[PDB]
């Protein structure tokens, strides 16, 4: 990296305004012959909590939030994209408008940041950016691939799945994207499931004793008595009986097999806990469920709590092991022994590189 | 002028998922020291819910000052009881809220904090039944009729009705009390995640649940149909939460003669879009009205006709959901009258706290 990279290269700011927090990235890049970004490098990152949608939108609270997120950035005289995801999608457009009206005003009140767009993106666009960001980092975009790379993003309020699929006129145009990048033509199936992110899904199982460690105090006064296969079946009812994940996804994946799966989001944080044993930043769903069942679900809560003081989400590890299995295996139909790569959480790889690439197509 | 110079007074705060409600009640007591002549002498309602604020001294001070500072009466005992909004957080995160709140009360002299805690859904249901029945004057003597109460919240819903003590049901779902010389045994149940905010977050991309052409968040269009929306919501009620399996056998054996409901349903039934007489509805009518007055309407047209109702966009979903809960979940006949307490009365479960602590 150069000293003062934005005096030597193009730079752009992209803000991921997710359900659990907002993440500013500033990227330097160069461009090739088509003015498409290459050599994308993150030169600044700042993550804040809580999520944008969780604040009361008024001039004071928006100024405080945006100052916290942006003020200390090393460079401000650059284009900014503020793209909110599933947290804002939980609100009707009428309620979201207050937020963007205050946000727009704040940007127009200052003279450095160059706001390009501030909006809530659909889960389908978020999926598209998920796939581009991961494939950029894998360096699979430059050339036509021998194998199919699928991406899953596990968020707080939505989950996305995205994989290559030729154009299919029987499938909604909203769930398909054709792009041309680096002179290659790519057709993807995209899908997002709102309500199936970890925070929203969890709020339907907090009184399920099979979903918590033994003796964990459930909110309505019963005790945990964890059993991951049992908890997973409860979560599968939400996946399939309610959202119809399997009916929508499995027929398409059967016909458009994915050779390598990469996942980003909460699953990376779970799989990185010392309660689990994984190698090479990959897991299988069978191993995740069995480890969660044995090391959390059937263990005593007060012991676990004192033993893992740094795992903030420890109380949900039995649930979350069961939930990722329910989603991937019973929902998407992925084999429980199939390798799932998870991107290390220290990489802070979200979908925002996707925006850098996609705005110039 | 100041009733608390001549009568006992206490303050009870309902800290719900969507806001907090301060009530100050004056009362006398009978010869068992049970409250009688309960009168509300002050109310203040604020939003948003306590569990939604960031828990630090600055934020907690602003919230509690807004809730309490302008009350005409202080120097009285305060019970702060939170419900399903705080239940959605682990104890470790809840503790930060209560440590800050505790500090705020210790740092002032006008309010006497007695207890600040999250109550279970079962306790909330008990207080639901006592509050409503106190207001109906059905507690003073043995009733010909079984009165059941439903509380429709943002994050949980409760149901509670009389049921003789049963060794085969969890002790946590049964309450025995002795009040005004009578012995009353209730079944209580709360369903966390089935309140209207939490439920709705599983159905925002269901076209059947929104008016025609309503823009769903993931880019598809509404195409409302209340019976179809109700079927979707029923799979959450019964395939996920097993409401039918848990409640229907018990109501079959313990029929309720009169149902009373509080919470969001009162707001929906009282709205400009729905038409009910005598503060009562039937589920059959509720579903039909939602279907024809919202679901099958064109969104931009209807939105422009009814600008002053923030929940208009959810009315197709809400009418479908209450039917799914009451009919497909609890087993209530679609033609059975459901009384709803008018939203103007601000009747929540807090009178139940006034009564219960003397029992
Ligand atoms: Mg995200
Ligand atoms: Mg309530």
């Amino acid at each position: 990296m150069d000293t003062n990279p934005c005096e030597k290269h193009s730079c752009i700011a992209v803000i991921d305004a997710g359900s659990t927090g907002s993440r500013l990235h500033i990227y330097s890049y160069d461009t090739d012959d088509t003015n498409t970004p290459i050599h994308i490098e993150e030169i600044w990152n700042k993550k804040i909590k809580p999520g944008f949608a969780s604040i009361q939108p008024n001039s004071v609270t928006i100024d405080a939030y945006l100052t916290m997120l942006l003020a200390d950035a090393p460079i401000h005289n650059i284009p900014v994209y503020f793209y909110a995801t599933a947290g804002m999608r939980l609100l009707p457009q009428s309620q979201q408008k207050k937020y963007y009206d205050e946000l727009d005003y704040w940007f127009r009140q200052q003279s450095q940041w160059q706001l390009v767009e501030a909006k809530t993106i659909t889960g389908n666009d978020e999926a598209l950016f998920d796939w581009l960001a991961v494939n950029y980092k894998l360096d699979t975009l430059k050339s036509v691939q021998n194998k199919s790379v699928g991406v899953m993003d596990m968020g707080g309020a939505s989950v996305q799945i995205v994989f290559p699929m030729p154009k299919n006129a029987e499938i909604s145009k909203h769930n398909q994207v054709e792009l041309n990048i680096y002179g290659q033509n790519i057709n993807l199936y995209v899908h997002s499931f709102l309500g199936l992110g970890q925070t929203e899904m969890s709020h339907q199982f907090l009184n399920s004793p099979s979903c918590f460690a033994n003796d964990y105090p459930l909110p309505d006064g019963e005790s945990g008595q964890g059993n991951a296969p049992s908890c997973k079946e409860e979560v599968t009812s939400l996946m399939n009986s309610v959202h119809k994940v399997n009916q929508q996804i499995q027929p398409l994946l059967a016909l458009n097999p994915v050779n390598e799966w990469y996942s980003i989001g909460g699953i990376s944080n779970l799989a990185s806990s010392q309660l689990f044993h994984f190698e090479n930043s990959e897991l299988t769903n069978q191993s995740l469920l069995q480890q969660g069942d044995n090391q959390i679900c059937h263990q005593q809560w007060d012991i676990l709590n004192g033993q893992y003081p740094d795992d903030e989400y420890l109380y949900q590890y039995c649930l979350l092991s069961s939930y990722y299995y329910a989603l991937m295996v019973d929902g998407y139909g992925i084999n429980p022994n199939q390798t799932i790569h998870y991107i290390p959480p220290e990489q802070n790889l979200d979908w925002t590189i996707g925006v850098v690439l996609h705005r110039a197509l």
